[PDB]
């Protein structure tokens, strides 16, 4: 520390503003902090989550959800950046976030457990306010039962630097007949792929049914907060006349409610002896993503023309299919995760959530006439400092999430100097 | 500078030659420098366009476009590396470019330039006008206003992003097939761009038959194509009526508002009464089909039925969305950062002079890897710190992505006023 | 060399174990050695090929082919890390890398040598794959070593492609249900993926008489490259003037072997009707596991057949369109990219080739090894990625290989590494 | 630089004047400046080419042709220095050498491309306007689109030291009862030999013809601006009886054009079942040459005494000739090249050359009464220092094609020591 080293500044303090990243991505850029403001109310449990992507590269800070008397989450709202970036930029990387969760207000308030975990939300094994305290094995990526109303600090800690800027979901110049139409240009780089072998000659044996039997072929846990893709191919083989497939898609929520249905081959002929196709040409767009997806799964109905009493429909089925989540490798786009419990709050109260997101980001078009952009300022050994601070993290006690009165305590702890400065006052 | 850096000498005086990237992504390479040469006609005019691509990692250095009478562009022809770099090599990086636009001759001084770097994408730019090019960047030092032809304009590429992966070149691949015209290549995939278009969503479509069908234009994009690109996705249609049969096409549009690309999507479809009709999208555009930039992508459908009268009336629905994966096109310098050089009242017939030099980072296809020796690159400490200094006070320098040739000529020899032989190495010992 | 630096050392001396990569990759990881040992025995030839991804970031580390009386190569076996990575770790970073290759065993014998290469490709791109040819596919000297005695062996030591490189997804196991006991679900190495395009036909005009079970040709073939989960998209678009037209079509992926690895009907049994586009679309998806070994080329087989059928019949069609194939994840470096060879040959039948080797990596614990699992940002030392440069940038003047005879790189050892100090009065301090 | 070096200022600025190359060969000589000029006019095309030989030992300094309506080049003149050197000197090394190309006239105009070429004429796969900017990969070999207005400098720069003193084509003492009869005494010393496989059992088979039929059995790329000679030998075989074979050696102009023809053999019988012999006895002396050679083939004759309609007459042809290039492999003889193309130059106006051309001679002996020799002066570390200078040239971006205003501009930035003489003045 001499002055202070601006990005480590606000790395570590995101409320203090923003600072270039000190990696080789040397772009012409602009330095921009957006708040985030939320006053969540408490349910009937007393209960809920906090789901944080402290490393998105945008707009995109979390997800509130209730705990309900049945045990299920029940999604509440995104939460937000104040504004939308992709409206007014169209590339964006993170410098430094943080963000405050506390209670305001009573109709004193239990209690907060947290984590960082190192995966995407899908991944982890246990949600429950208790299962969180061993999502990591790392002492300060957790805090427990820290008390509401003293509440806690999150605090994003890097994973990786000399990322790319990052397309926004910036909307691109298009005209159409439907008032409805939408076009984006998308988080693409660093595609996540799943790919699900959903059968290998998967024999499908039962009795008649009018209306069908259903059935679901597969699910699998996958992770997407914006546009993904479904490609792929399905073979069926029959023996039997005169059955009719249907086939949907669902995209179910982290509450386990279905996000996105898409009916994939609705109204279908087998024919005997033959391959059957069953292509998949799924494109989700990120708007009608309204809460993150946490699952994938498949339903096919097998109907028959005729139909009597003892029928046997049967056929067999062989493919994969691949989901493609674009951008979704990005680190920061959906893998390192913070959750943020909170139980035995009163029902009525305000978890008041408080942030600061810092970015590098480059003009849209239109405000690229009045936005002036430049390299980042150069200061030598920003990056050195930056390794040697989170080299020896655990001995310094950096951690992604903080009781807020700790926080508090380790920023006047650290930046004990910010000297004004000394005789250019009085140089000549 | 001491001797000097010789990746900043690169950098700043192209035409000096090439030097490694001075960051993390050590790869066996070599060094290598395209000489870019044309000379264009002035149109009726007197007025035109080059469109540069100056972060281009590869042989294609820019387009240009001459004006014409009704306001439009007309493409002429892109600006190419002298040799085509795939042909030799797979993987490439660029290290720096300058180019330099001016005119030489004058048939039986000539008018004025306006140049701009502008942060996005060739079809991202809302004013493509001689004049309009001025405010494309609030930048003072990616703008050049009203010089001479004569004199001329200096194009320097300057970075977006250091630390940035090889580019697979568009390469042929060793392949047989029963056609002549057979053409497989490995291409810029890494950092795809992906647009992603909603068409319709219940849109709802309702008109009187026609022989021949009645055709619309569901939506039409800017997007941006120069390489090879892919469309998937799916539109739904429901419909009451009987015997309806659909075409539809897809047209990727270029710059000067020309169809490079016309794929039809589904011809001739009938659709079911009470059941989703499904209209998929599997479009794969190689990187030769595209003679010239793709500015826009529209999608045309027809709409005819069987039958026919006079008041039949043809209606459908449709809802899905579509996605444009350009490959390799979020890559920095693929796509993104874009030099406009603008000139008017240039006397017809006049020849506009471009002269460039391109370096590289290359590494050589398996023929030429036999015998193209490749090495890690010189190692030189703070020649990264240098440049990033260098960058961080490149207004107060007046590091211009765009400059009157003349001033960058002083530049040149205000910069660069140490090549000092090498003193006694020669007397040493 | 001060002490020395830990980096550098698991550099070039794999065996010695891992350490972080001093780049700006700045994540909370976790460093892991991981063995390959295999005893290969040699074919009737007394020649084989071992086919080694030196930077691959997983457990994929290379493949054995014998070399058979006909010329041609047998595949045998792959040659993996001691365990699957995917199954504990979902992302993961090369360090560094080093396998030997020597006899252990003769029947019985006193001949065998070993030509070894580091060809900056990946295995489909090599034009000449024999013993001796080899020693051409870089200018290299460096990268290439010859007739070394198989008794005294080789060692391949990968040199890095590339440094901040993003960590790798592994193909590891993704929660999932489905009511196929064969059910598959990964999440696969994507980030960089590499695409190839083939334009198969523009405006390609078939023609040949009627046959009783078709006429099947060969409309493509080219040379691809994928050791893990690929794509093939695009589409095909046919016109005839002729009734009653059927089509089939099959795409089949090559090994190294010139064997068959995977089929796929792409249109089996597909009328085309006249005086109208008749598309085929192309939506493969390949998984990993179905991969038995390298994929080489694909090529795509089309069958014509007519419903009636007679004497002369001359059955037409015209194609058009283009396919894209995506390899995921294959363009990161060190994921297809470089491929060392090493080929021996005069070795005694039914002698062992033994290989031993260490791979090192930074690794990302799966969720449910993660809550027993520290992980940790990379020891800091600076200077440690200017001296890797240094290093590299001397690379021929201290003639360090990817491939040496192994007596050499033992000498090389112990001449460089001439610091490891103990430490001097910590323990006497204070 | 002290003072300077001579050696180094001829070198790099040889319109200096000469000096001595500081290499081992230790010959009493001479040193002289020889320029050049020429005023060329431009054609209908506007478009031309100034071949250069900027190595070459002796008066012949380069080639121009103009480009034509068909696309082909016309052959103008050879571009020689401004007195024939062989007429005065015996022996000749080059020092140094530049040459300046631009307009100088118009009845503004047209720009420039130059490359240098690291091998002979013939060699070069691509001679277009366009094409040159391919010839090699070396960046300050190659210059493009220079303004014809301003012009081009043409540098030569060295392909070895320690080289040979060249015989000039130099006139021997010699009477003779023909009046043209000439008699030279060539460059020879490291001849150029091209060796052509003409035929291995070739067989040749075609019907009658009044007249005979005609085939070009060979042609071939090779290089000759002074004397070379043919030998060798066609062995022919036939079945039929009475063929007579015709057989001439063209040598061809890089403009397509015959520079020179010779009849090999004319009427000659072919006897059945016996080697039939035609050997290869072809001097060409260098007065013959009247532009530089790029091209050798071979027509042969075939024709019958009797004759009718459906005759077929066949034989087989076997033998391989030796084209020997005296002096050939010399470097600077044909090796490097430095091509220089301007085109959109208005018709008839004039592209000016002016060059100096600086040697080390050895008079013949009548000058020889009249001329002192001396070795060499000697300084050392000259050529340590041209080495230094070579070795570092492109950093220094010593380049052997300039646009002049730059050379101009490197002159002054070099050469920045030239210091009259300090107290010798003042000594004693
Ligand atoms: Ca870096």
């Amino acid at each position: 520390t001499q002055q202070i080293v601006p990005f480590i500044r606000s790395l570590l303090m995101p409320t203090t503003g923003p600072a270039s990243i000190p990696d080789d991505t040397l772009e012409k850029h602009t330095l921009r902090s957006e708040t985030s403001t939320y006053n969540l109310t408490v349910g009937d449990t007393g209960s809920g989550l906090i789901v944080f992507f402290p490393g998105f590269p945008g707009s995109i800070v979390g997800a509130h959800y209730t705990l309900q008397g049945n045990g299920n989450y029940k999604f509440d709202q995104m939460l937000l950046t104040a504004q939308n970036l992709p409206a007014s930029y169209n590339y964006c990387r993170l410098v430094s976030r943080s963000l405050t969760v506390r209670s305001s207000t009573l109709p004193l308030n239990g209690t907060i457990n947290a984590v960082t975990f190192q995966g995407s939300l899908s991944e982890l094994t246990d949600v429950s306010y208790n299962g969180l305290m061993s999502a990591t094995a790392n002492i300060n990526d957790k805090i427990g039962n820290v008390l509401v109303g003293e509440g806690v600090t999150v605090l994003s800690l890097p994973t990786s630097y000399d990322l790319g800027y990052v397309r926004l979901g910036d909307p691109i110049p298009a005209i159409g007949l439907d008032p409805k139409m939408v076009a984006t240009c998308d988080s693409s780089d660093r595609p996540r792929v799943y790919t699900i072998t959903a059968a290998d000659d998967y024999q499908f044996s039962s009795q008649y049914q009018p209306g069908g039997v259903t059935i679901t072929l597969f699910s699998a846990n996958i992770d997407a907060i914006t546009s993904l893709s479904v490609g792929g191919e399905l073979v069926f083989r029959t023996s039997v006349h005169g059955l009719v497939l249907g086939a949907t898609i669902y995209l179910i929520g982290f509450d386990g409610t279905t996000v996105i249905t898409r009916a994939v081959a609705a109204n279908n002929g087998l024919t005997t002896g033959t391959d059957n196709l069953m292509p998949f040409n799924l494109v989700i767009p990120t708007n009608e993503i309204t809460q993150p997806i946490t699952s994938i799964k498949l339903e096919i109905v097998t109907s028959k023309s005729g139909g009597q009493a003892g029928d046997q429909m049967s056929w067999s089925a062989r493919g994969s299919l691949a989901v493609t989540i674009h951008g979704g490798n990005y680190p920061g786009a959906l893998r390192p995760v913070t959750l943020v419990a909170y139980e035995r709050v009163a029902t009525g109260s305000v978890v008041t959530v408080a942030g600061v997101s810092n970015f590098e980001l480059i003009p849209n078009p239109e405000l690229a006439k009045n936005l002036v952009t430049e390299y980042g300022r150069f200061d030598p050994g920003a990056m050195n400092y930056t390794k040697l601070i989170l080299s020896e993290r655990d001995r310094l006690g950096i951690k992604t999430v903080w009781p807020t009165r700790e926080y508090t305590d380790f920023r006047e702890y650290f930046m004990e100097v910010a000297d004004l400065n000394s005789p250019l006052k009085i140089a000549g």
